[PDB]
């Protein structure tokens, strides 16, 4: 797999960023803030080569939208999914929760293209709306679709928080191949990683898990407080919150730990590379 460049995925964020600005603060469902921050991804996408799908919904009586972008080629009939959700709560710009995880799928589903690659499987990225309403987005895209393709899908790949400031490397116990390559990749860099436990089934994988499809995904911790044991083995402060900015108007640019954010994105991309072999 390549190495995600951090400086692609940053810069994705300051996308975000000014979106959220440029739009009463926000990048919330129902919001104007939201389809600016799809509108971004999907032309990067659409430049790129994916073939792309808006797939509409209707929740709390505002438009909302999941962003598909499917890599032509590969098997049909073994389909392997990215994602993350692309909405915020209203109170912020949402860079960590969640332009973190929806910067690094983007950026590595633009490093296929990048490096020319042709999976054995399909690939198909999504980046989910109104997470924040409670799933609906990825419930929806699940809902919808049929079960002649549910039955294609060889694992659904979460990224949801990765750049928490006084980060963890958490990752989920879920499909025993996905946890095992991402744990490899971590292994690798000599950084140990704990079993995801704070959000448990609280992000888009769990649609999916709950009707089959394996599943796996990355996290750094949101509100609940980094313990001694974990400063110790992962650096940063005991005693405060891995991500002090949580839901809060203080979840700006200021709220990244690059070093996580480098490594998780550069997680995501070899295990999309490995599981889609
Ligand atoms: C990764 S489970 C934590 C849920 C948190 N991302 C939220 O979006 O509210
Ligand atoms: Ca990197
Ligand atoms: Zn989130
Ligand atoms: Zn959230």
């Amino acid at each position: 797999a390549p190495d995600i460049p951090l400086a692609n995925v940053k810069a994705h964020l300051t996308q975000l960023s000014t979106i959220a600005a440029n739009n009463g603060g926000n990048r919330a469902h129902g919001r104007p803030g939201y389809k600016a921050s799809v509108d971004y991804v999907k032309a990067k996408l659409d430049a790129a080569g994916y073939t792309t799908t808006l797939q509409q919904f209707t929740s709390g009586g505002a438009t909302g939208y999941n962003l598909i972008a499917n890599w032509p080629g590969g098997d049909p009939n073994k389909v392997l999914m990215a994602g993350a959700h692309l909405d915020s709560v209203s109170s912020g710009a949402g860079i960590n929760d969640n332009g973190s995880g929806s910067a690094a799928v983007l950026e590595t589903a633009l490093a296929v293209s990048r490096a020319g690659y042709q999976p054995d499987k399909h690939l198909r990225f999504a980046w989910w709306g109104a997470e924040e309403l409670g799933l609906i987005g990825s419930k929806f895209y699940v809902n919808n679709l049929p079960s002649a393709d549910r039955s294609k899908l060889a694992g659904y790949l979460n990224f949801d928080m990765i750049g928490s400031p006084n980060p963890g490397y958490f990752v989920y116990d879920d499909d025993p191949v996905i946890e095992k390559t991402f744990k490899n990749y971590f292994a690798g860099l000599n950084v140990p990683t704990e079993i995801e436990t704070e959000g448990d089934g609280r992000s888009d994988h769990a649609p999916f898990k709950n009707v089959g499809v394996p599943v796996g995904g990355l996290f750094t911790g949101a509100g609940y407080t980094k313990s001694a044991a974990q400063a110790q083995k992962w650096g940063g402060t005991a005693g405060q919150a891995f991500d002090r900015c949580y839901h809060s108007s203080c979840d700006s640019l200021s709220n990244i730990n690059d070093t996580a954010l480098d490594r998780n994105s550069d997680a995501a991309a070899h295990a999309i590379w490995t599981l889609s072999s």
